[PDB]
């Protein structure tokens, strides 16, 4: 077997009214078992989550921020590459 496909229809959204969460949706993945998301900072991924949902809401950021996100499916046989996306928290 292979790691998983790479995920598709990865999107961030911003939430209007909340200006420290951003909304993380993917479509399910073939082979995947979980997730996961890192913030991508200068050219640095930081680990955010590992989840098997297929969304995921990041809190605590700071207002009116661009945030670049990068997602990965995972299996027994290792991650998927990289999809990203990315969007601006709301002003407050």
């Amino acid at each position: 077997m292979t790691v998983p496909d790479e995920p598709v229809g990865f999107w961030v959204e911003s939430i209007p009214g909340n200006d420290h969460t951003l909304r993380l949706r993917w479509s399910e993945t073939k082979g995947a078992k979980y997730y996961e998301i890192y913030l991508v900072s200068d050219s640095t991924y930081k680990f955010i989550a590992s989840t098997d949902k297929l969304e995921y809401y990041v809190t605590n950021l700071s207002p009116n921020t661009k945030y670049c996100f990068a997602l990965r499916a995972v299996n027994e046989l290792g991650p998927s590459n990289f999809v990203t996306a990315s969007s601006t928290t709301d002003r407050g």
